[PDB]
């Protein structure tokens, strides 16, 4: 007779998981949380700042169980990192919530391992929707809440009341490292394209729509006689872009993405900054006072991601990324007094196989690299030349 | 309420508080006696965590292990060998070691427990019977209030405060407060046990007339 | 080779290698137990030279003089009295006392030998039983690389190891590892002797669950 989140988390917490992780850049220990994704292959999503130059990660469950689990796709931008638990064993996944579904007067609990106590639940209610600013640079679209949350929390979930997940705790704005009422979760929806892609290819196929932009605030928009105080403002439209070939002009004001109205520029950005390369939309657009509807088809790009460091994990050097359909590891481009380059690797160099196993892309890779082998054998190519480079 | 893990004395949303059961129980007990009559199973051990159950070929990743348990004590007797895990105390399931000893540390010498244990595998139940103790309890400071000295506690059936163990430059000793004294009243005024001691103290006398017994022979120690 | 006389850490023509009699011996041991089963005779003794040969009153410029040998000893009962000079070894001369040493202490408990005798200018033949001793080896640092304290050994037949001597501010100690205990399994594996017992932190558990007795009792010891 008495209303309670019991019954709902009796199911949820299981899901739910602490992370232990030691690395070195000098040597350290870091804890936050994670949630499981998918219980058969034990897929386990978190923060990427927890997991970071991370040399060892161990999961341990509600039930007191402990597994070691292995890196598969990390993304600083968005701040989300996908583990994967070795040897998976009767393992809950959490469902996800539709996040673009959530209204700020929402109901949310919050489960994670605040100063390595344990699986702690606290709740409280949506505060906000699209916060970012905390990082300029990330792609951010934050939910703010305020349940309690601390140092721990990170990679923890953010439920609502029926146990689906609808967020990533991710961070907190709070002077003196102690809650004050104000966190910040990355939408679920942008876990789950994050997410899917890392697992299919180890990295993220950023795609963008090629357009300069900044915040509508009701002064430009007066400047600009045009009847909205948010939304994208389109400063310059790039040549070939997609943005280009669709017909959107400078001077354009971006009010919605797929029927879904765009709370600012920087949800645009972190909306379609999460999609993967090829997706179809179609954008909402004012132009001159009239309504306009254009249909697009996010492009390539020129992303900067995965540095030949976060798959060697201490090897300083060019950056590398996947190559086509499944064509290897590109290395992007070698610095000079990096590491990596002090080993043979050039820039134009196209990992094909490693320790004779083929490398189609970064997952796989990092598959050879996690049997952890005592000499590392490279068969890259060079122009017109197969050639081998080693390590230790 | 109890205490609250927080960095700079500010409510973070982490607070602790000890639980009703215990209060129930460690309260009552100082309700008839002025402190609490601690028992004990006889066992020691240690959190029984993923890694030692492997270790230990056990299929469970929380519980009480047994490292040893204790000559004559009531473990002993109900059967209980070291490399035991206990899981369960009255049906009740057992978070960890630290709730196991809290448990049984709220429970008053000569309660009835059954514990669920699990040895080679094998699910076990086992009737036990808490025990005396050697409890470190009331120091004759909680009592006195000021008067550093030997540590005291009741005795027996209400047969009143036994002084525990005198330091040395311990105040206490200083009145002439010897270990294996037995105040037995205290101002015209009989003494079964602590709370009754409070009571007389309670009144606030100019001085306090001790009659405690030494051996064979009954005695007065003074104070101000 | 195990050695070379050399100043400079450079060869200068003289190198030493422990001959292979003892190899065999010392050797075909460890394989069997762990260690290795020390025997002594139970006799005092020094090099004898020409000096105390003439002080002696013996014919022989080397060989190894008795000086007193231990009540209750091997050589005691076999009939070797102060005062000999022992100079074979099996049928083999013994070039010194050092090699009689060597020869012997390389040896296992129990081992059947006869020594060449020579008291009061007359040849003597004896037939000794290599006996038990008090060995200082195996110490809880060659088993554990690092956890000093109390020295340890196997135990009669394949009984387990036994803890020596526990010092104080020694690591082992500091674990509840106390003289006395008589380590019988770890992990959920039987330990007959120090071999199988390098054979369980062999594998590297995580936590090492020793399964030891103190007295009638039955108790663990965890590690990490």
């Amino acid at each position: 007779q008495m209303p309670s989140l019991a019954p709902m988390l009796e199911k949820v917490m299981p899901s739910v998981v602490s992370i232990n992780v030691e690395g070195s850049t000098q040597k350290f220990m870091a804890l936050g949380s994670g949630v499981i994704i998918d219980a058969d292959k034990g897929y386990v999503v978190t923060n990427n700042h927890v997991v970071d130059n991370a040399t060892v990660i161990k999961v341990q469950l509600s039930d007191g169980r402990k597994f070691d689990a292995k890196m598969v796709g990390k993304d600083p931008r968005s701040d989300i990192a996908l583990i994967q638990i070795q040897n998976p064993k009767n393992l809950t996944a959490i469902k996800m919530a539709d996040s673009d579904a959530l209204r700020v007067g929402d109901y949310t609990v919050a489960i994670g391992n605040p100063f390595g106590l344990g699986e702690t639940v606290t709740s409280g209610i949506v505060s906000a929707l699209g916060r970012s600013g905390l990082n300029a640079e990330n792609y951010e679209n934050f939910i703010q809440t305020d349940a309690a949350i601390n140092r721990g929390n990170a990679g923890g979930a953010l439920v609502n009341l029926n146990g689906e997940l609808i967020g990533i705790n991710t961070a907190i704005l709070a002077p003196d490292g102690g809650n004050i009422g104000i966190g910040f979760a990355i939408p679920s929806n942008m876990v789950k394209n994050l997410t899917s892609q890392m697992v299919e290819y180890g990295q993220v196929k950023r795609g963008e729509l090629g357009i300069m932009g900044t915040e509508l605030n009701s002064e430009l928009a007066k400047a600009m006689k045009v009847d909205a105080q948010r939304g994208a403002f389109v400063s310059q439209v790039l040549p070939n872009s997609s943005a280009a070939k669709a017909g959107i002009k400078a001077g354009d004001v971006i009010t919605s993405l797929n029927g879904k109205p765009i709370s600012s520029f920087a949800a645009l950005r972190a909306q379609v900054g999460t999609m993967p390369v090829g997706s179809k939309l179609t954008l909402g657009l004012l132009r001159d006072g009239k309504q306009v509807n254009v249909n697009l088809e996010l492009q390539q790009s020129s992303q900067n991601q995965v540095d030949s460091s976060s798959i060697f994990n201490g090897i300083e050097g060019a950056e590398m990324s996947n190559k086509g359909k499944d064509q290897g590891v590109v290395v992007n481009n070698v610095k000079t007094g990096t590491p990596a380059a002090q080993i043979g690797l050039k820039k134009g160099d196209v990992i094909i196989g490693a320790n004779q196993q083929a490398v189609k892309n970064i997952a796989e890779l990092r598959k050879v690299l996690d049997s952890k082998p005592s000499v590392l054998a490279l068969n890259i190519q060079r122009g017109d030349s197969t050639i081998y480079l080693l390590m230790q």
